[PDB]
């Protein structure tokens, strides 16, 4: 019987850059800006939090901003508008549209069969799969450029990915891998009598 | 004025993962049934399974005459052990053509750094890596140079997969060590 593509990814969190095209006084900025930090001795960035949903915002004097915490697009494009809009309110001007370009995604996924790992590590490539040291196989995977961290629960964390497909795309090539070296066993479906 | 934060890391082999190649195509049923005490079951794996005891070391042996040694943490480990397997595979008939070449394929290191990382500060400073806590404990930086990958805790214990040589194994230690020093993100114990 074959197995089915029974796998779901979830976006754990995304970390983008909003380029303000402007250098900018941090310390001008935290004192305008209600309840910021700006600590130079700490972080070089000043720091910007959102609360529900919950995103953080480094702003740099370059006039970089990198926002972390989203889970979708959708959401990291209200939070991006909701930040500029608070620095608007308090003082700073933009000349044009800032672009948003994402530097990394975080995803989680469940593949839903349980790996065997041990036969996984000497079957695949590129891997690490060193139990004493970490419970799951590393796999630094080329296309998509992803590392994957793979458990024998068939849970997954996927890193290193730009947009979203690629997520999806890396999660559905492992799978068709460990599937053809038999490293896979099903157990959420009925067994062979 | 800061004191200075020197080079204490202390880097150990957990294991090294090589290729020997028998030059040459070989029967695993017959091999195994020739062998005392090794496995072989093709209908759960294509190699047949070689295990030495003290030091403990799996030997994988491929129809193709491939053969992959895992368990070594050294290099005279690595070539002790490998002198060893062939030993008992001839103590048992295997005709071997010329020296069989052994070609690295990873090691896997461990290090401590032995100072106190600051991961979120880190996490936002460097590039290539993600430091999702709920997701992984540690920092995942993907290095290319040499081209490794560190998983990095806070207590300054730190894993490296991907090398092929044990400098580049030191290399790699140094040179987040030296990356973390410059972005501020140590302490000393």
């Amino acid at each position: 019987d074959e197995i089915p593509y029974k796998a779901v990814v979830n976006i754990e969190n995304i970390v983008a850059t909003v380029t303000l095209d402007q250098t900018l006084d941090l310390y001008a900025m935290e004192r305008s800006v209600p309840n910021v930090e700006y600590d130079p001795d700490q972080f070089p960035g000043l720091i910007f939090r959102l609360e529900s949903p919950k995103i953080t915002s480094l702003i740099f004097k370059s006039g970089k901003m990198v926002v972390t915490g989203a889970k979708s697009t959708d959401e990291l494009i209200k939070a991006v508008k909701r930040i500029i809009k608070t620095l608007k309110k308090y003082g700073m001007q933009l000349t044009g549209k800032p672009k948003i370009q994402i530097q990394n995604i975080v995803a989680s996924a469940n593949l839903h069969v349980i790996v065997n790992l041990d036969k996984a590590a000497f079957l695949l490539e590129n891997n690490m799969y060193e139990p004493e040291q970490f419970p799951g196989l590393i796999y630094r995977m080329d296309e998509p450029r992803v590392v994957l961290l793979i458990f024998s629960s068939g849970k997954m964390v996927i890193t290193g990915a730009k947009r979203e497909d690629e997520v999806h795309k890396a999660v559905k090539k492992i799978f068709d891998k460990l599937v053809e070296l038999d490293c896979v066993k099903p157990v959420e479906e009925e067994e062979l009598e």
